[PDB]
Order: C-alpha cells, then sequence, then structure tokens
C-alpha cells in the first residue's frame, strides 16, 4: 500500500496541556496552534491534532504510541522517572513502575491521554 | 539516533471489524490483521490504526493522503450511496483536494491528496 | 528512517512526450504542467517531474513497481505497440523479459530516449 | 491492484561515494549499500536512489520532506558548515531559506537537493 495517515485528532480535556507535555517530554518543538488544534507533528509525514473535549477522553487499553531510539527512551525515561510520572509496562496499566523488553527493545506506558513510547 | 514516529494509536469505534474492513476495503489495503482485542490497519508511513471495540465528535477524523488519481477512483466509489462532506464539520455536504465522510461506526474519516506545488 | 523522496526532477529531450506516454503507459491521468516540468504523480507520495534538456546513460533508468495485473497490461502493451524492450539494464538482451528475484521486470524507451523499467 | 509507484531512480553524480554518503548523513539515513555500479540510499516512501558515477543544472534537484524539526536541525547544520544555500530551484536567492519551508544547496559532487517541509 502507498496510502499513509497525515494526521489524526486527538480528544483530550485540554489541547494546550497535552500537546506542550508532550512536545517537551519528546524533545519537539513548541506545538502549533491552528484553529481548534493543538499540533504535533512526528517525524513520519504524520501530525496529532490535540483538541478540547469534556467528556470521555481515553481508556485503556487505548493509547498512541511513538517509537523513538533507545538514546531518546533512556532520557525520556528518566524524565519521567525523575518529574514523577507514574508509568506501566503493560497497556492495561496493571504494572507499575516497570518498563517492558517486548521485542528486545524497552516500552513504557504513561499518563490523562494513554501514551507509549517504544524503541 | 531517529527522530520521533507516530507508529500507532487506538480508535475506539462500536464495531471494529465494520470499521476496520471498511477502511481496508476503501482505501485499498490489505484486509485488516486480528491481534488480541484490536483489528490492525498498517499504512505506509509507518503507522497503524488500531481499531477496538467501544460502547467520533466533529472536527475529529482521521485523515489519508492519496495520489490524485486514487482520489479520483475513491470518491468514485463514495457510484455510493455513502454521505460525505467537503469539510471536517460536516456542514457542507468536496474541497489540493479532499472530502470527509463517516465509517459504519460513524468514525470521522477524511482522503485528501497533496500534489506538486500544493 | 522517516525521510521521504517528495519529487525529483527529470531531464528529457521533450517534457511533455515523455510525461505525456508515460501517463498513458502506466495507465495515470494526464500530465500536469507546473512551471517549467510536466508532472507525473504517482501513488507513493512521489512525483516525477519531466524538464526539457538522453538525459539518461546506461543504465541508468528510472523504474515503477507495479501490480502483477497491470505487468500484463503494460507489457502487452509495449508488444502490441512495437515499442523496443530488454530484460536488462544495459540493454544488451532486447526482446524479453526477467523473472528475477521473485518477480518480474522489464527495461524500455520513452519517445526521448530515457532509460524506464517496470518491476512487480 | 496496487497504484503505480516510483520505485528507484538512478542519479548520475561526478562521485557515487561522496554523493551517498554526504546524503545518507545529512539526512540521517543509514549506511549506502553499494549494488554494482551504484550507492544505493533507501528513503522512507518506497523509493531509493541509486548514485552512479558520471565524470545539475538548475532547476533540477531532488526534493526530501522532512519535519520541521528536522528541518531546523540539517539547515542549522548547512548553516554551521558554510554549505550555501538558496532560497529557490533557480538559485536567485541565496543565503536564504523560503517559507511549508524549503532551502536549496548542492552536494559534494554538484548535485542539486532540497529540503522541505509540509506541516499541518
Ligand atoms: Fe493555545
Ligand atoms: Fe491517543
Ligand atoms: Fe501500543
Ligand atoms: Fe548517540
Ligand atoms: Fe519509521
Ligand atoms: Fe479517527
Ligand atoms: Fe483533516
Ligand atoms: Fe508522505
Ligand atoms: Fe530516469
Ligand atoms: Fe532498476
Ligand atoms: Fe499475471
Ligand atoms: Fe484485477
Ligand atoms: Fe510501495
Ligand atoms: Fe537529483
Ligand atoms: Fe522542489
Amino acid at each position: 500500500m502507498a496510502v499513509e495517515l497525515n494526521h489524526t485528532i486527538v480528544l483530550v480535556k485540554d489541547k494546550d496541556a497535552s500537546a506542550t507535555f508532550m512536545a517537551d517530554l519528546l524533545g519537539l518543538p513548541k506545538p502549533k496552534e491552528m484553529g481548534p488544534f493543538a499540533v504535533l507533528q512526528l517525524a513520519n509525514d504524520v501530525s496529532i491534532l490535540f483538541m478540547d473535549f469534556r467528556g470521555e477522553g481515553d481508556i485503556v487499553p487505548g493509547h498512541c504510541a511513538f517509537l523513538i531510539s533507545d538514546e531518546e527512551f533512556d532520557q525520556i525515561f528518566g524524565r519521567i522517572r525523575e518529574g514523577g510520572i507514574e508509568h506501566w509496562a503493560d497497556q492495561y496499566h496493571r504494572e507499575p513502575g516497570r518498563i517492558n523488553d517486548r521485542d528486545g527493545g524497552r516500552g513504557v506506558f504513561f499518563e490523562g491521554h494513554n501514551m507509549e513510547i517504544m524503541t
């Protein structure tokens, strides 16, 4: 296939709080705001468009997952395990304080939108 | 030292199988793969949608980039009774080019082109 | 990596003959003219921008990935049109296709003499 | 029944090794592969550039789509490295990026390149 996912809208309680937190943690530039969206651009020709929503939001095992460097993981995990960010090895948030080693890589789930970083 | 990528996202829909089959069918993608509670669709830019059964409101949507030729083909099929709108808020029942529509679960989608010089 | 090839400019003796011929054979819509270029858009988020300037030294070539069904169609049109074709990038094996590497391939000329390839 | 894709194109340059290593380094790609007379660079959208020795004429170029963060990184090193650049494909606006965003410059072999963004 050639079709690409170009952008996807993510509903969260506070779009500005979500986007800046993720850009900071992921080491990305300041998010750009356009209309009702806070835009987080990723490297693979895709952006996440955060939008304010009062309702549900995210339920496990739902999540958004970011593929990163293992050098990036050790830094991001350090800040997670520095700034007191609750985290889990699993998408169901049943294993707090652990990382997984799924594909011989490393991975961790965190944050109220559900996130995942993986190598 | 790679730059950060969005690798996959889980999308909650009333019917993950209806959603996945319609999306793979319409976009020309291979048959969805079943993995745990998810129906998984792979896109070309190293990112996956994982549909999961649950219970979208506009202007939420997921948007797929295609060539103009694929846009004309897919929209030709959308020869079809699929409701469609030019805008993410579904107030204009097309607008590069783009068009918005719903899948059988009510999940909001968009197809769009980005031609040279766009 | 995530970096994509978004467009590339291809030098040909006649940009509109090359673009029109290639769009027709490949089953694509009529090429669009943009600035100094005749544009051939392909499906994988990349376009070929033909420009007047040959443009090619063998084994130089531009290669298109296509369906098995479309390969049979296009190659039939290649023989139906009397278009010269070769199994190899060096144009040393005229009149045949190859079946290398789990697929099929054939090399041919556009009207500018530019070296082309279709492959499955 | 896939739609037609551009799978690879071979690029004539003065030095295939200089061009390919330069391009992979700057774009953050893996080490180029050597295959016959070619140095092969794979891009993410299912297309490869195959560099070949030939011992660029504006406005021809190959254009690379990257994120805004990757653009600022690559251009900063272009700025720190004195590589010389232009805002335009005809190279009439030197020392400037354009505004997505774009910047044009050459590689060691003189191959014409471009990095570009297309943000939401
Ligand atoms: Fe704001
Ligand atoms: Fe999410
Ligand atoms: Fe995941
Ligand atoms: Fe390092
Ligand atoms: Fe990737
Ligand atoms: Fe969606
Ligand atoms: Fe959209
Ligand atoms: Fe793309
Ligand atoms: Fe060529
Ligand atoms: Fe080839
Ligand atoms: Fe066949
Ligand atoms: Fe068929
Ligand atoms: Fe492909
Ligand atoms: Fe080039
Ligand atoms: Fe360009």
